[PDB]
C-alpha cells in the first residue's frame, strides 16, 4: 500500500510508533469517519512490537485495543490545533488505527499523537482485553498513556 | 499447550484449538477462577497467505468474537458453553476462557466465529474496514462454526 512517513518512528516501551498519511478512505461501518469528499487526508499511527515487547507480543506484530487521540497544528496558523480520535482499522496492508482529518491548507504542522493502553479508564476497549498475570504464561502491566510528536510540510495529495 | 485435533484452514485463516491450565488475566473478575476450573481453553486465528481482509500472513486476526461449546462423550448430553475473550500471553495475542470440565474422557469442541461486524460481536462499533479502490479489502467473512473431538486426562 502507497503512503506518506512523517518524520522518523519512535521507540517506546517495546513498540514502534510510527506516523503515516494517505488519501482520505472509504470505511464499513458508514458514518463513523468524516467523508472523503470533506477530508484531506488519512491520518494513521502504525503501531508494531519490537525485540522483547515486555506485554508478550512478538516481533513486527500489530499492537491491538489501543486508543489514540491526536492534535494536530499549523505552524503560523490559527494556534488551536485539529483534534479527534483514531478508530481501529483493516486496510490493504493490515490493521491500524486511523481518521479521516480536515487540514488547513498547505504548510508544515505539529503532529501529536497520545496512546492510551488497553486499561486505561479513556478506552472504550477496556472490558474486551485481557492480558494473563500467572507465572507460566503471563506478561508484564501495560505501558502509562503516552504522547509522541512529529513534525511534516503538507503540499496537498 | 494440548492439542484439540488439527487446525482447520477457513476464509483466508488457520483456526488451531488448545488447552492448558487455567490462568490469571486482569481485568480481574471477567474469567471464572483458576481454583474454580479445569482448564484454559483458546481459539488460535492467524491469517494465511492472501487472506482477504488484508491480513499479513501469520498476523493474529483481532476483534474476533468467539462463543464455544464442550459436550462430554457419554455423559449429560448438556454442553458447557461460553464465550471467549481476546487476551494477551507470554505466546501472543488469542481467544480464550477458564473453563470447568465433567472429568477426563472424550470431548466435542465446537467454535463460533463471529467477524467484526456481526450484531453478536460487542466489538462492532469499534473496527472498521476500507472499502475503497486504493486501500481497501474484501468484505468480512459470515459467522461460521468449526468442530473438534479430543480425550481430556487431566495436567
Ligand atoms: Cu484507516
Ligand atoms: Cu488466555
Ligand atoms: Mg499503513
Ligand atoms: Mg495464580
Ligand atoms: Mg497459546
Amino acid at each position: 500500500m502507497l503512503e506518506y512517513p512523517i518524520g522518523t518512528p519512535q521507540n517506546l516501551a517495546g513498540m514502534e510508533i510510527a506516523a503515516v498519511y494517505l488519501q482520505p478512505i472509504d470505511m464499513e461501518p458508514e458514518g463513523h469517519m468524516r467523508k472523503a469528499s470533506e477530508s484531506d487526508i488519512h491520518i494513521e499511527a502504525d503501531i508494531h512490537a519490537l525485540s522483547n515487547n515486555p506485554n508478550g507480543y512478538p516481533e513486527g506484530f500489530w499492537v491491538p485495543f489501543l486508543f489514540i487521540k491526536y492534535e494536530i497544528t499549523k505552524v503560523g496558523g490559527s494556534g488551536a490545533p485539529i483534534t479527534g480520535d483514531m478508530m481501529a482499522m483493516v486496510a490493504s496492508d493490515g490493521p491500524h488505527y486511523g481518521d479521516n482529518v480536515k487540514l488547513q491548507g498547505p504548510g508544515k504542522y505539529k503532529v501529536k499523537y497520545t496512546i492510551y493502553p488497553p486499561n486505561a479508564k479513556e478506552n472504550p476497549m477496556s472490558p474486551y482485553y485481557g492480558r494473563h498475570t500467572d507465572r507460566e504464561t503471563g506478561v508484564r502491566p501495560w505501558f502509562k498513556t503516552f504522547s509522541v510528536e512529529w513534525d511534516f510540510t503538507y503540499a496537498g495529495i
